């Protein structure tokens, strides 16, 4: 075919390393065509360009090329390094990293108003993803990124804490992923936000199932627990109205879950009613 993007836009010889960010692997770089200046960018690298992994990475790039929204990570381009025999993905750099880390490291600047702002922004990014007919699958605060104290953006690191504790029951039992299972996972993200102050979904589910359990037995008990209305508890200090949004997202009846449009409106109305 051809190159997936303009092979001259980010020339490898001008892409300068600044810092390791996560390990695929992500790095901070400066693109300095041209004097020790230029834009700072985030750069994703693939560990092993097998037929399958490179296929997957191309699909990821094609997805990102199609997405432009204030609450979705911003694609910038690709870099064909090693003499154009390797591919790297170039993104906007977001200084505060993952929302999971930010909630732990910057509790001093987080209150319930900010949590609801982030909640709203996540719902709106997810509305947009649904118009593009994408299913996220991996919605979790580890995959949401923080630009500043007033703005978060959905992503998917894809560098690899089990993801099963965010999955809807029909995803666990039938591998059925849908907008509605993204809504279930969103309910877990909302729980994460309000626990930010031993509270994580894995730790809380493991306490309910039995902390000594290992292996597939954990999966068996998680499925059975969820099918019969076992749920994460209301976080300390969480308003009843916000826990009710969580519980409505965690409906085993797929079609009774709210939409992302319903959720953005409800959350913004609660914020506006203060
Ligand atoms: C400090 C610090 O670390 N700062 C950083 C770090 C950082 O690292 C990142 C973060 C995210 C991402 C990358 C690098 C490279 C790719 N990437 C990313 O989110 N890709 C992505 C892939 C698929 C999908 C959507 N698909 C739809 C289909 N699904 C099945 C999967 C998801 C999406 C989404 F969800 F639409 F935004 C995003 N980026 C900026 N600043």
């Amino acid at each position: 075919g051809a190159f997936a993007r303009d092979p001259t836009q980010f020339e490898e010889r001008h892409l300068k390393f600044l810092q390791q960010l996560g390990k695929g692997s992500v790095e901070m770089c400066r693109y300095d065509p041209l004097d020790n200046t230029g834009e700072v960018v985030a750069v994703k690298k693939l560990q092993h360009s097998t037929e399958e992994h490179l296929r997957d990475f191309e699909r990821e790039i094609e997805i990102l090329k199609s997405l432009q929204h204030d609450n979705i990570v911003k694609y910038k381009g690709v870099c064909y390094s090693a003499g154009r025999r390797n591919l790297k993905l170039i993104m906007e750099y977001l200084p505060y990293g993952s929302l999971r880390d930010y909630l732990q490291k910057h509790k001093e600047r987080i209150d319930h108003i900010k949590l609801l702002q982030y909640t709203s922004q996540i719902c709106k990014g997810m509305e947009y993803l649904g118009t593009k007919r994408y299913i996220h699958r991996d919605l979790a605060t580890r995959n949401i990124l923080v630009e500043n104290e007033n703005r978060v953006k959905i992503g998917d690191f894809g560098l690899t804490e089990s993801p099963i504790f965010w999955y809807a029951p029909e995803s666990l039992t039938e591998s059925k992923f849908s907008v509605a299972s993204d809504v279930w996972s969103f309910g877990v993200v909302l729980y994460e936000l309000f626990t930010y102050i031993s509270k994580s979904p894995p730790a809380e589910f493991m306490r309910m199932i039995g902390n000594d359990k290992q292996g597939q037995m954990i999966v068996f008990h998680l499925i059975e627990l969820l099918k019969n209305n076992g749920r994460l508890p209301r976080p300390d200090g969480c308003p009843d109205e916000i826990y009710m949004i969580m519980t409505e997202c965690w409906n085993n009846n797929v079609n009774q879950r709210p939409s992302f449009r319903d959720l953005a409106l409800r959350v913004d109305q609660i914020r506006d009613n203060m």
